[PDB]
């Protein structure tokens, strides 16, 4: 049960550079509103390439061999940062509190979910900490060939604002966990549970520099990381086209690795033979979760013919019971979305579907004078053609086709350039497996949606990302790998 | 013809030391073919040398690239692949294997299995460790020794090659005692061994007799391990002996009563097609005998008037005829043993479906016998039968059906028919057994592993699984000046 | 204070069947401190029924999450750190392990160890096999089931951890049963696994007799694993009454007599204090301890002179004082033992250089004694000493020295000493040692995997190699309707 | 001993596409020389974008779900790979005659190391075929999850001119051993072994349309693929320059993986306590292997003081026995460089190298009246400040630097924007650790150079390429992860 608390005092605004606190160079200084009042809860220090560059040279010092951080044992990074987690849990009320404040998330899964998976993350990439391993190489020959997975270098990160600590935690697990030093950059809305937790990480005991935090903007921080010669890799998650612009960021310089998460419009199919209370709830929570603000929101759901109507008539009604208020309340199930910008795009692209002529279901439109808030809205009778079919909305916009047979929706579901999830809803043994083999997307559900955990990858297939995370698959993408072999005098099987 | 019917040792053929000659005969018609030579504790003594020349360090074995170790595993499949035919013959006259399943399933998943292990050579690798302090840690497979490999006689040729494949794959010197029914095609391929080019001393074969040529093998000093497939009482013996002598490594692959869970949603013509299969195939004679073909009531007297009639279209004859779906069994005590199964059976009041008796006074031929209404204290469905003997038991319940085919001390295999997501897994994970089928049975190959969860087996086969079994992990340690990440 | 001194099972203390308690006694005074409940037959069958009763489908443990499991390994290790000193102390006193040894190297080798295993909970994971055939297959790490688990007395608590810390990471309910001389840090250590949260059943301690207990546990039917770590012959007789009951799975770590090849081009000030250290570390009742510490000609006069330097400067009291670098030993008959081995050494010709004979009747103490001039068939170089007895023996070429070196029945380490790149990977390729050090002896770490080449050992340890000695393996293959690459 | 080879017939030179050979729309044809005569061999078809399009075409139709490619057993694969092997192993005799006649490689190691190493290499990655791997993951809660490491679909391959056959083989390899339809684009200077190569696949079985061939220019055919939409993975190798251009079209469009394996500016540091017979000829191996031509030429040798002056005084001996002469001629160890554009170039950076101030103690000069010819060059007394010092040349021209301590040279080899390689030459087992950790390169050689098999991987870490290949790496490079996720009734441990 989350103890309620309703209260913060946020002390920490400034730039983490070298486990210390300083103000931008250039001395500017950025709002952070509260989405549920639009208040302003303070005021936090605007970075840019100046102070991009001051702090990654730091995390070069920090990676300088010789160094605390490269002298320090495998299991002592993971010490580091099970303490870390540690720490995190003793301040899980005050992070649940400030990312419910700040992002406006629902206090109850800001605290059970978010901040959960945020220990559980954390406690995960600890464990890999020291048994990430390489490989001695039976070469041809009388050498000694093996393999050193040295951390990559300098991995400049850009988090966004729909899952701020989640994602905080996802970058800077791995990373650290395989020896690198980091210079996050963590989106301008949401900025705030990043800098308590660099303080956090700097109580745990890291070694100055390994981890930095430049709160700014893309345009201005974000490119000057992405576009940065001392950096080795950036990891950016976030829109598709500010992707490809950090690609060519990190083409034009430097030649450094790139690894890309980016958004989807996934589908989820619900057969004839399907459990339909499941399948229903679920695509709720799939289409509605985080107000919609999820990359792996459900926003194509298939349903065939034989039990569209009843769907349909059953989708709305879990769509009229969404209670929808302050987020630090607990009857509340909705909250705010981000801020002003993503408010008004939802609301157009609702707007864009109703003239398309996509059967308005349920309310599309605001709630509430204060707040950015939207009614949750169901489409059906949708067609691939329409905006709201291809364009992936980001908000509480459920859409609802219809499909006659199973290829058909195979077909329909891989037709697009997204690739992240999908969701497959049926009891047949021939069916589940037919459709997770040919859909093109990076994480298959079946029966189920939105079932994340550290252990298994995540990631997209055509556009909606580069490479994986979460799991070996996440941390082998933040190593440089090493042969080094050695001509001895012979060599025996 | 058989002209290969001597000791295999440094890749030359040699007589028995006491001169001793036992016979092989072809069950089909129990017409002796050729006298093989008896393998003795001075023969095993031999061979065991020979293979432990080939081992030393700095010999072509031991110095030989794993990629060349695997070229050499490829040319012996592409031999084996050229005289198919001979093998083929070989195999289904000796066993009383059916030519068919003789050729185009055994000698295929010979070569198959050949090229897998080849393929695995020199890819499996050691691993540097992130060890503490400022030391530099690693660990490599090493190929373990000399590995004495006792490969009875339901799958010759295939057991064979799951013993030899993998370790000249791994780099380890293999002396194989055969089966006394089944000696010859290990000789054989001993020859084509010879013509492929693997240095000599690298695979030495020596027939016999298990008490006395096996017992050899698991007794030696310096036989590093001892891989055993065949009967329980057998892999027991050998565990014993192989404690006592060397403390060798022990590898033990043993038959089980494997029970085939269907279910009403499974679909009915592929559930009796593949229950009927997974228990006559290769006539019973199979480590993974479904021998304890459940069904659920709604369906029961739907799948037996099925399945009886599916045995009924069983034809059974000589091995080489064509049109023939069934062949002989391995020896006389095997047709004893069965017979006496047949008749415990009907004493303890399994109702006989169809067969249930001999049949063909010329060979060992058995009809295809179907009980029905069988129990879980009858002496059919809890003794193994290693013949064409189907136990079509019941159930209502899922779970106490679960925990019946997990009431046994048998583990290696274990069957369900259902055409439900969740059920599927469900019972996969529930079931007490090796390999847990799901709407296909005895669906067997070289990259996925096999082994036995309970006194049924010991240790995995057929993938990486099955290739660190056959080596030791050797770690080094090396004080550095100073470590960095 | 010693406030648990019973058997430990379903997270509660009971009392022997028998009411039956054996003395254990502090080798510093031989003053004992507290009687411990003698475990027999009943207790040992109890204890497996409270495991399998926790092992059992849908228990607490068998659904918990292996992420959960970690979680609960990293408490029992926050816990014992919590309370390292009183853990440090009562292994000090009742093992007579130094206490600088006992605080800094072992319980925070526990630690190590336990958090280690923790991580690797959630991290260990099956595979996905590309069958051929339109079939889907894949492959899964199962816990075994009931691990019997027997630790004797040279490493009580790094022992039970090395033993319990995988096994409660790969989902095992351990049933430990410890040495009679140190059996309370076990119970103790359960004790804080109650407190921890893990369910009840999950670990189960047995203090006792080996040949009554531990003799009860490997032939248990229902111990699906017995791991033993110490003497050989013990191992020996494990080994046979496992096979003979169950056919269980057996994991052996033996002592052995392992060499330490120092050469010219080694830095001997190093070269003399590791060779120093790998024999007397823990008064030489170390598996591991470097028995046949070779040295080349043109240093082994230079080399003894300073070595026996060293082991002059060895102090020698009583393990809680501060200064002493050594302790008493175990008990009355290791005593006996080393100075039966001492007297045999100075009969056979072994020149005694400093030392050489018992010292302190009060207590166990032996002086640290050097030989030299040590040859390969005398009995203090091929016998097994456990004791602090150096053995300075010498050669002049590589190739023989590596064959003396491997001319043993005992292969579970080695040492090499030399400046040379080349002369440093030839050794270590070279020496059939599962654990060949270089410029340092006795660096183990729960990274690097630990085993045995020959009847020193069987099975991995303490790391990916010891965790899949814990763990079944079962493919799970489903006929699906289209395979697609 | 190589077989004595006999005159050339080369009947390939169209566009290899859907296993037939057509000419390009336009219908253009390109001259293909000889570089030790500069006499036509043939005219090659000339690819370009219509071509690349109409091939991308018939691999994504080889890539469709339910095509014998697809339904193929990853057993079948490898068996496939095996047999072109075999066939390539059958004409050995032609293919090395037709690489040394066409690259102007010597026919000696045309036979000997380049044939081989393509034999090695396509067993090795058949091989791997049905071995590469998923893995099920232990997910937290009731779910049964596990990965599928797919083929990532279409993925064209640029080769370059000095390794025409090993290069072919190192993409072709992993790529078809994990399932792949490739649209290879093979060098101007080198296309003629990739067209037989492409019809000895023909021959051995694979399914039409797996592999397609387009012979071309890098602007026209390669610019093509790379910015091709329908293309799911770019792998270049080649000049870092079109390494940063193909990143950049990729990053512009379908946001493709890419694969960049280019140049570098190896170092070679030799120690006093080396063996200085076998770290001279080591070094003049590595610097005049192939004419200069490879990525891994040790561009930089290092050598300590005490040993300097004697390393020169053998190296400049070494470098005067070079025989130069035809490469079919037996006896030849250096033969013409690959056209009059890379033979202009190395004469120039000579020049460079002389007016600079480094000492030219052998070579310097062209040679021979036909065929471009470089004297075996050597410059002594280099500094990292000159341009010899830091621009990788890829001719045979040697350059030597001093040093004293070895900290020093830790710095100056990892003063580079290059990390393909590096070598290290010592007696001792502290140095070489040391220094195989503390240098940046994806390769480090101790004792040796140029060491490179089928097994352990190859790359490099800051500018001289993106990922790995040969080995395992290599195909965790040419897959896609798809995580399946089933909700299930109850799960065990």
């Amino acid at each position: 049960l989350p103890v309620l608390l309703t209260d913060l005092k946020i002390q920490y605004t400034k730039i983490f550079i070298n486990n210390e606190w300083h103000d931008s160079v250039s001395g500017k200084k950025f709002p952070v509103f509260n989405p549920a009042t639009e208040e302003e809860l303070c005021q936090v220090e605007e970075g840019d390439k100046e102070d991009v560059d001051k702090a990654v040279k730091a995390a070069r010092q920090a990676f300088q061999i010789g160094s605390p951080w490269r002298t320090m044992d495998a299991s002592e990074r993971g010490r580091l940062l099970y303490k870390l987690a540690d720490l995190i849990e003793r301040d899980r009320l005050l992070l649940a509190t400030m990312e419910s404040m700040n992002g406006g998330k629902l206090y109850s899964n800001a605290y059970l979910n978010d901040l959960a998976g945020c220990i559980k993350t954390l406690r995960y990439c600890a464990g890999w900490a020291d048994k990430i391993q390489g490989r001695t190489i039976p070469i041809d020959g009388n050498f000694f060939t093996y393999t050193r997975h040295e951390p990559i270098g300098v991995c400049g990160q850009i988090i966004p604002w729909n899952f701020p600590l989640v994602m905080l935690i996802w970058k800077i697990g791995p990373a650290l966990s395989c020896g690198n030093t980091v210079v996050v950059k963590p989106a301008e809305q949401t900025p705030l549970t990043a800098l308590h937790v660099a303080s956090l990480i700097k109580e745990a005991g890291f070694p100055p520099g390994v981890v930095n935090i430049v709160p700014g903007y893309g345009p201005t921080a974000g490119a000057a990381i992405s576009s940065h010669m001392d950096i080795d890799k950036v990891a950016f998650t976030g829109s598709t086209e500010v992707g490809k612009l950090i690609k060519e960021a990190a083409g034009k310089s430097n030649l450094k690795r790139v690894t890309l998460e980016l958004g989807g419009k996934s589908p989820c199919i619900v057969l004839a033979d399907a459990d339909l209370d499941n399948a229903v709830e679920f695509a709720h929570h799939g289409v509605f979760y985080h107000q919609g603000q999820c990359c792996i929101a459900a926003s194509r759901i298939f349903v065939e013919e034989s039990i569209y109507d009843e769907f349909v008539r059953r989708s709305v009604e879990r769509a009229k019971k969404y209670i929808l208020g302050n987020p630090l309340t607990p009857g509340v199930t909705q909250g705010p979305q981000i801020d002003k910008e993503q408010y008004d795009k939802i609301l157009d692209l609702i707007e864009s579907g109703k003239k398309e002529g996509a059967k308005l279901e349920c309310g599309g439109g605001p709630w509430g004078n204060k707040g950015y808030f939207v009614q949750p809205t169901v489409f059906s009778n949708v067609t691939d053609e329409m905006r709201i079919a291809k364009e992936e909305i980001f908000g509480p916009v459920q859409q609802i086709m219809k499909f006659k047979s199973l290829d058909d929706v195979i077909k329909r579901a891989n037709n697009t350039f997204y690739g992240l999830s999908a969701g497959v809803f049926t009891k047949d043994i021939d069916k589940a497996i037919t459709i997770s083999s040919a859909l093109q997307a990076g994480t298959v559900w079946v029966n189920c949606y939105g079932v994340v955990s550290a252990q298994c990858p995540f990631g997209g297939f055509k556009m909606s990302g580069n490479g994986r995370e979460l799991g070996e698959y996440g941390f082998h993408e933040y190593t440089e790998v090493k042969t080094v072999t050695v001509k001895i005098s012979q060599k025996n099987s």
